């Protein structure tokens, strides 16, 4: 950085703490990752200076010659990506890109079938404090009690009795692979629209290690800021009946302006995708979450759903008698970034918990690999184990900074 | 740039051009502006790996303890700029920060006054293929015919009918100042809430020439990126009595985890406006506008409401028996970026309209002033006056192009 020292010293320097921290602590935050710096400079650009209302060449405004091509090559790109017959790169968001879809398909009042939020589910999956919970009528379906899979003759039951508008696949917390086979099928059952948020999972579906959604569900939402690892924002995929309809409930449907800077970015995100190296980086990051998974059985942890088959993992923390609030309180005090989370049929409210998510996404881009995953599951059960003992914290803070350079 | 150029030499090749294109061509699109590159830094910072769910302290996410006193200090120099008793400075758009009013206060169907959308009004105002016009029951307040001025009789008469829960106020093509305190008064007869959408004038409130609505509305949205010179994105301001409320829609009502990178160029283009040059900037904005307006007029153009007050005009194109398309098209030809726009009571449809709308905002950022006014409205006279004459127009582009260095 060059201007933004001399102009905002105050802004600068708690930046500057934010880039040493990243560095500093082991990030295992499922959502997060770290992003290219082609990625920021795309963002960093002055594409932000250019209102571009409307779509590449459709614009409701003039000079858009230039951001229309970036927005095509983000578009065609991730068509490329996900083999999807149409692509809309303009979602702020991934709350964005879910609220356009059900813009697009539902009135308000409608019944739609979502995954059960302390289950696996996300806030925009029918939260009561949520828009979606509020806006339509949100039904649940859950994971078997015993084996935390996802309970797809449940899934059939649900469909079955509430009638569903709309049945949504993909989740914030959920370990396994998802049968986007099976809810389709029961999707044509009930004669609802299929819709996967795969924002957790897009990443290592772009690398061919999770089922692709998009042969098989009518609309594809997604973050592209976790395993994809781009610019925080939303993304749409759809076919091409649902493409003009998809398309007017972004614009002038629910957003106004796109964000040309972080579509710019998007376009790069979505080129690094495309390479074999990305391959090779997320077949890694499903390799450092097998790992890590079984080490932390190793040293004791009971997993929802008894391991991992993507990118992040679930610690039931009740065999160690502990809150998901406690333990993340304690691995923040020795460098290790968690965050607490509801497991299936958790007797504890989602503010308390009684488990930890954790991923491998953000360790992985670093150059972390399967000997770093042993030691951090050493350092995890070291402090848990011994959350009353300061000499035991004081251990792994000095072997967080060993990972750490 | 570094990295981007041997990353992505596609994406790379096309913000080129569009940086070269933002320098070469005169930018009189009312909404737009050019951001310092201290903001571009900001938004181009590691900022966009973190998660920070919920606000300041509060947070849904661990070693949010810096990106903390990003929003901070965006939210506390914000209360600074335009005396507001609370700021949310997470909206991703001006679209989101007027949704997320919507959602805190309305229910669905509820009657909302805002302002006819042909006469001035936003999208987000009751456009019927819009979220607001869909979601809630839309009824339009409208402008003398003469003077184009808000006729403040027919917002009292239309809230004394229609008996709306919300009055908004404010415009996206309104070239005079809007009377707030009236806005409320008409608000208080009918026990109706006050929302102004301030995003246009908002830069010209900060430097105290445009009338404060923050005294007299409940909630007071804005856009950061257009006479304010911030960053693409939105902010809410309203007393502390709501403060509460209006967190909760932002998050977890309508969005998810918010756009730190963008926060901290918020706070940043806020900054910017604390200071002395900036106060000197936005009245040379308004100057150049009173310029611009009153050479257009020698020229022999007619203007709505008879000129200006604030940074944008609009040129009534009926004298000359043209359409605001064609006026677009021929401008674009030769270097001046303008758009296309409905005025009062237009004959043409929104998609082929009777005006362009012209701001000054981004050429005053530039270093435009007062004799540049009268040049670009010459050109406007040279190039309108003469569109089927191809050595006007080649007379018109060396102009331009003297002017852009």
């Amino acid at each position: 950085m060059k201007y933004l020292p001399q102009q905002d010293p105050q802004v600068f320097a708690a930046i500057e703490q934010e880039r040493k921290r990243q560095h500093a602590k082991i990030e295992l935050i499922a959502s997060e990752n770290f992003v290219s710096r082609a990625v920021m400079e795309a963002q960093g650009s002055v594409l932000t200076n250019k209102y571009a209302e409307g779509y590449p060449g459709r614009r409701y405004a003039g000079g858009c010659e230039y951001v229309d091509i970036v927005e095509e090559l983000a578009r065609e790109r991730a068509k490329q990506l996900f083999g999807a017959e149409h692509a809309n790169v303009q979602p702020h968001s991934g709350a964005q890109a879910n609220m356009a879809v059900y813009f697009t398909v539902l009135e308000h009042g409608d019944t739609v079938l979502g995954m059960n939020l302390s289950h696996g589910g996300h806030l925009t999956h029918g939260s009561p404090v949520n828009f979606s919970g509020v806006q339509y009528n949100f039904v649940a379906y859950g994971v078997d009690p015993e084996t935390h899979v996802i309970d797809y003759d449940d899934v059939r039951e649900k469909a079955r009795l509430h009638r569903p508008k709309l049945i949504v696949a993909a989740a914030s917390a959920y370990p396994r692979i998802i049968d986007f086979a099976k809810f389709r099928e029961i999707a044509d059952e009930v004669g609802a629209y299929l819709m996967v948020d795969m924002a957790h999972i897009a990443g290592l579906v772009a690398a061919g290690l999770h089922p692709n959604p998009v042969p098989y569900a009518h609309f594809v939402t997604t973050t592209t800021h976790k395993t994809l690892r781009g610019p925080r924002g939303g993304m749409i995929l759809c076919q091409e009946q649902f493409a003009k309809q998809i398309d007017k409930a972004i614009f002038p449907g629910i957003q106004g302006g796109p964000l040309m800077h972080v579509i710019a970015a998007k376009a790069v995100a979505f080129g690094e995708a495309l390479q074999d190296d990305f391959k090779a980086y997320a077949k890694r990051v499903v390799d450092n979450a097998k790992r890590l998974a079984s080490a932390l059985q190793n040293e004791g942890f009971t997993l929802v759903s008894g391991g991992t088959d993507n990118h992040l993992l679930l610690v039931d923390l009740r065999p160690q008698q502990l809150t998901g609030k406690t333990a993340e309180k304690v691995l923040d005090e020795v460098g290790i970034t968690v965050n607490k989370n509801t497991i299936p049929y958790d007797p504890e409210s989602p503010f308390v918990t009684s488990g930890i998510r954790i991923g491998t996404a953000a360790v992985t881009t670093r150059g972390f690999g399967l000997e770093e995953m042993d030691e951090i599951a050493a350092i995890i059960g070291l402090v848990l184990k011994n959350v009353g003992s300061e000499q035991a914290l004081e251990e792994a803070r000095q072997r967080v900074a060993a990972l750490t350079d």
